[PDB]
């Protein structure tokens, strides 16, 4: 093909393969994440589809959910320097009020219960065999401004993903957080 630049797939669509070398897009509500890395932060996104990759270990997480919890093959891991997690992070605060950082509420303990859905473009390739990812950028969005911060089409799925995990996730979980997911719509 022509292989273009700054596209935009899933865990269903990346692109990736052995001469792959190239850059893509994926949204997440974020499942991990860790400040470990004295240069930067660590996290791994999910949901939005099924990736087939080999990728790694990658740790992943059930989410609130114990039932429905993604697995290895939906989420993967990525990496950005904290410069550029700190914009991530703080134009993210101002949708919540304090950073990932913050919302761990527990040293050993994963975020997944929020609802942070944000866009990052990443630069992916295999090293070992698998597929390896380091994201760049970073952008969460609300719910109803999403169409008008990611591109038409990948703003849909968004929509239409709140509609399929609020039934896959399970009311259940919504009472536990109703705050949180009440954010938009009546429950």
């Amino acid at each position: 093909k022509m292989a273009r630049k700054d596209p935009t797939i899933e865990f269903c669509q990346l692109g990736l393969d052995t001469f792959e070398t190239k850059y893509i897009t994926m949204f997440g509500m974020l499942v991990s994440c860790s400040f470990d890395k004295p240069a930067f932060i660590s996290f791994v996104f999910s949901d939005f589809t099924k990736n087939d990759i080999v990728q790694n270990y990658l740790y992943d997480r059930y989410l609130i959910d114990y039932e429905n919890k993604l697995e290895l093959n939906e989420g993967f891991k990525a990496i950005m320097y904290k410069n550029q997690f700190e914009t991530f992070d703080s134009k993210l605060r101002k949708i919540f009020n304090n950073g990932l950082r913050d919302l761990q509420n527990g040293r050993d303990e994963n975020l997944s219960q929020y609802g942070i859905v944000c866009k990052m473009n990443i630069k992916v390739k295999m090293y070992n065999g698998k597929l390896n990812a380091i994201v760049r950028e970073c952008e969460p969005v609300p719910h109803s401004q999403i169409s008008s911060i990611a591109s038409p089409s990948q703003c849909e799925h968004l929509r239409l993903f709140y509609q399929r995990a609020f039934k896959r996730i399970g009311e259940s979980a919504i009472s536990r957080y109703f705050e949180e997911y009440r954010r938009f719509f009546p429950i």
